[PDB]
């Protein structure tokens, strides 16, 4: 027919949270439910379809792709324990790995499809959602606001979570440069390359690149002031530095790109705002990503935007218009993909069921798929030094015996635990080291418990890991006073 | 003769933290006896313990040289290519490192020892002559040179366990866990005897180092491995040994061992049947070290399963004689003897009477993939709780639909109970299961409920972020009775 459907919810965005949001309106709550994307699988041209930037040009992939490069450092470091085979035979075939990525990846997309033609009130809407008013949402063939309609859909309620998308900074030959969705694709590894940022993303491809780049090859990641990855603890972003440096990537800091040409043989030709230069085969932008606002035509109605760019929320993930509501990266709070899902099931929980619920994004545990990685959970000592008379930091570093025999001497695994000093209460722990990632998870719950030092102190440890330093701490090894940094206590 | 607060009989996990503490907290003048200084035979365990010598440390390293065995076949799904008919396993280096990395452990033991002061290490063998007196002579035997009397205000046993070995004829054909870790070549054919921790994990190291043609046999006397750890757990931990080509005798148990004429042994099972293998190691349990203390002499009481018997505080029928770790038999884990040690001394020579909490203690199991545990399983939780919940994921991660180990499903249990939704039990098999699980044993110091896992906001993509998904419970024990509904 030629008739437009009547939802109870529409969401526009079939992403990490709106997914969630859709799924759980539906089986949960009953709902009549339409949920909106642009693709029903990855890559060109929108590189994010069914299933969000997580499932398609992110997290799944990504992790692969980091878990495929971790393999470098296992082969080199199984000699340490007696594996002997030719090393010069050895080749990381990047062709293999992107295709075995993109089939785990359509799988994914190809069970997507298949819930949304099975489940009662969840249905799949193709196109590019919009805001006609209110209650409607228009499906249009493209993000031209002029492009042919393909569906309207009245909805009760509208959810808004699109996502994010990279930025690119303008400066001249930026065409030449990719971003982190083409780098899924590439058709082969770049001999050399060059990732912009100090970010989760630059930092992350990096050690992609590094074991999977030809031989001759090599990764250079710039940074634009003096330490990467600020937001983390700062023991850990000088050592992920050392680590990566170890590795065999040069971290350039205190460098900006300015423009970008071609050289005549078609690579590269980067020039700092220093002046100073350099050719690589690829230069990827990773200096932030931001929310997708400027399709959704929010003007129409007169959703209100922050300064910033995201969509302005309450606690509750409303919009200033009454039954519209927006979550996940579009609202650029904490760009995290279970953030998303948390989000959507709250939102979804609140307006269909009794029960009012929000997000709580204090005391989120997460990681870097760094080589090696970063398992962070609260606040930093700096943070909480600023917000607390009386800070406590105990620290815990140390190269693992294991390395002393692998040969990579360099891998110091980190364990750091932020207190409050005055009650013992825990404000942050922060990893560096095989395995943080999932250490980490269950420190999360623990926080959320209000744990103290001597939580973790009490409880036994489990031997030989890394993860029993959180529970062989028992004196600070400095602390913060009146935000100032010593040794003792006066 | 020499005066001392505190004599400690054995350098290992658990008296080196009480004499440690005991010296460096309290100040007091501390003397710890072992018997060897460095690792290896003829008594293996040395300063620093089982743990540092003979089991935890050095057993670690072997398991995670054993763990690229599954690496480097799993790099190919990600593209990584080299010769496959180059790759060889090479035990003796495995070993040497093995052997430097605890040699500068016991150094570095020696250098504490001469840097700390009220601190005092005798060399020998340990045996109470009486109430306040350790005696220290040059063998096991009781009529040995005496080489030292050290007088106790307090003594602490702390002698640790060692390999139970059947009566069997040809027990002395066998070997334990203390050989293995000296073998001057991996076994080309071996049985681990036994179902638990030591059985497991070393034939998941024998199934890496083997040479060309090689198999591991792991036999256990009754139906299923690993009595005491979670029941879809020890299932699935056999069905993916089973998968990297570990043979798992069931209901089988040696009768007797003999030696053949080329070196090997052949064994023969109650059932009948027979096998011929390069060694044969017993890994069937560990009893306490109490049978070179003459405790006779003093009349500390033991146990009927054979260890000294203790209160709560680690304290004996003797006045100021205390027994800790293995020899006390409650728990053989190094960190619980940390613990016990540490609680010891704080009762003592502090103002504080501390005992250890052997309830919730996490631990784990280095089999290949590794086991992960907290707390209650369901059928001892069901005994002790009218409703019991279960909550369940299992299912191969996708990085192992492209290693091609098809077979490495990851196992997450939490197990509550149901009425007031708290978490009694956790249990993980799969890659991390040992790291992932160290928080959720302080989770458990909190009384965390399922509901708090549920609404902690995971960590994408992890396996651990399993905990923090599961809403709806898989099925209940309702009175001991296992149900899907209620
Ligand atoms: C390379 C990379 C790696 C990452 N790795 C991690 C990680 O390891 N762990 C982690 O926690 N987070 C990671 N993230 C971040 C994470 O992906 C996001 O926070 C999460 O995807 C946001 O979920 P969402 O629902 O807000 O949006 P999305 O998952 O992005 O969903 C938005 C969806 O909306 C669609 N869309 C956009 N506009 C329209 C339109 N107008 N009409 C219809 N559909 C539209 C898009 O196609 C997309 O599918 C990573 C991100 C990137 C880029
Ligand atoms: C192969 C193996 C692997 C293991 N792996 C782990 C693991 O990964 N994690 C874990 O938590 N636990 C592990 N364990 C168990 C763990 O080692 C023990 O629970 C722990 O060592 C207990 O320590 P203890 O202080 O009770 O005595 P020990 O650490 O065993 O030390 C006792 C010391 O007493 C000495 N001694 C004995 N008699 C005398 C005497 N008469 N005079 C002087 N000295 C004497 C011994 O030489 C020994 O060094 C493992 C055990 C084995 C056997
Ligand atoms: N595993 C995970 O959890 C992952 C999470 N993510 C999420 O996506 C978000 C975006 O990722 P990402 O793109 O790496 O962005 P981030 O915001 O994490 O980091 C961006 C980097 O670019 C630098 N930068 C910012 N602006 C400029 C500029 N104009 N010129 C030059 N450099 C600049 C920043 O420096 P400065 O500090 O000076 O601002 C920073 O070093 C992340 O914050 C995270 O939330 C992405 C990938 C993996
Ligand atoms: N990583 C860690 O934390 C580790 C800790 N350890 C510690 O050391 C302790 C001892 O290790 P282990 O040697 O494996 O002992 P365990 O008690 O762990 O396992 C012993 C196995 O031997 C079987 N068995 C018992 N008696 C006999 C018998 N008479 N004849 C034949 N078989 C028998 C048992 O079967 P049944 O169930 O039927 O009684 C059981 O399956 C462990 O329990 C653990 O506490 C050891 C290694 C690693
Ligand atoms: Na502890
Ligand atoms: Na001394
Ligand atoms: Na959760």
């Amino acid at each position: 027919s030629h008739m437009s459907k009547a939802f109870d919810l529409v969401v526009i965005g079939a992403g990490s949270g709106g997914l969630e949001a859709g799924w759980n309106a539906a089986t949960l709550y009953g709902k009549r439910v339409a949920v909106v994307d642009v693709q029903t699988s990855h890559g060109p041209p929108f590189y994010a379809a069914l299933g969000g930037t997580c499932v398609n040009v992110g997290c799944v992939p990504k992790k692969l792709m980091v878990t495929g490069a971790q393999y470098m450092d296992h082969l080199r470091e199984s000699a340490g324990f007696g594996w002997e085979f030719d090393g010069s035979s050895v080749k990381a075939n990047w062709k293999k790995l992107i295709a075995a990525k993109n089939e785990a990846v359509l799988d994914i997309n190809k069970s997507y499809e298949g819930m949304f033609n099975d489940t009662e009130g969840l249905d799949f809407f193709l196109g590019w959602g919009s805001l006609e008013s209110k209650n409607v949402v228009v499906v249009r063939e493209t993000a031209d606001p002029k492009s042919a309609v393909k569906e309207r859909l009245q909805a009760d309620h509208i959810l808004l979570a699109t996502g994010s998308w990279p930025q690119m900074p303008a400066i001249p030959g930026i065409e030449h440069c990719i971003s982190s969705n083409e780098a899924f694709y590439l058709p082969e590894p770049p001999r050399r390359v060059l990732t912009v940022g100090g970010g989760f993303i630059s930092v992350e491809f990096a050690g992609i690149f590094n074991a999977y780049k030809p031989p001759g090859g090599k990764v250079t990641l710039c940074y634009r002031n003096n330490l990467i990855l600020r937001g983390f603890d700062e023991t850990i972003r000088e050592e992920v530095t050392k680590q990566l440096t170890a590795n065999g990537i040069e971290i350039m800091t205190n460098e900006n790109p300015a423009k970008v040409s071609l050289n005549t043989d078609g690579s590269k030709h980067v020039t700092f705002e220093s002046g100073k230069t350099l050719d690589v085969d690829v230069v990827m932008m990773a200096i932030g990503r931001i929310p997708r606002t400027n399709d959704l035509q929010l003007g129409n109605v007169g959703v209100k935007l922050t300064p910033k760019g995201g969509v302005q929320v309450d606690e509750f993930s409303r919009t200033n218009v009454p039954n519209i509501y927006a979550i996940g990266d579009i609202t650029d709070r904490l760009m995290l993909t279970p953030v998303a899902i948390n989000e959507g099931a709250a939102l979804v929980d609140t307006v269909f069921g009794n029960k009012p619920r929000k997000t709580d994004h204090t005391r989120v545990a997460s990681a870097v798929f760094s080589i090696p990685p970063i398992g962070t959970c609260g606040l930093i000592e700096e943070v909480a030094a600023k917000e607390f008379e009386k800070v406590a930091v105990y620290m815990s570093s140390f190269t693992p015996l294991m390395h002393n025999i692998s040969g990579s001497k360099y891998k110091k695994f980190v364990a750091k635990i932020v207190t409050n000093h005055s009650d013992g209460t825990v404000l942050g722990v922060h990893l560096l080291g095989d395995g943080a990632p999932e250490i980490i998870q269950a420190v999360g719950v623990c926080l959320r418990l209000n744990a103290k030092i001597s939580d973790f102190y009490n409880t036994i440890g489990v031997h030989p890991t890394s993860a029993e330093e959180l529970c062989s701490m028992r004196t600070p090894s400095y602390y913060y006073v009146k935000g100032e940094k010593m040794e003792k206590l006066p």
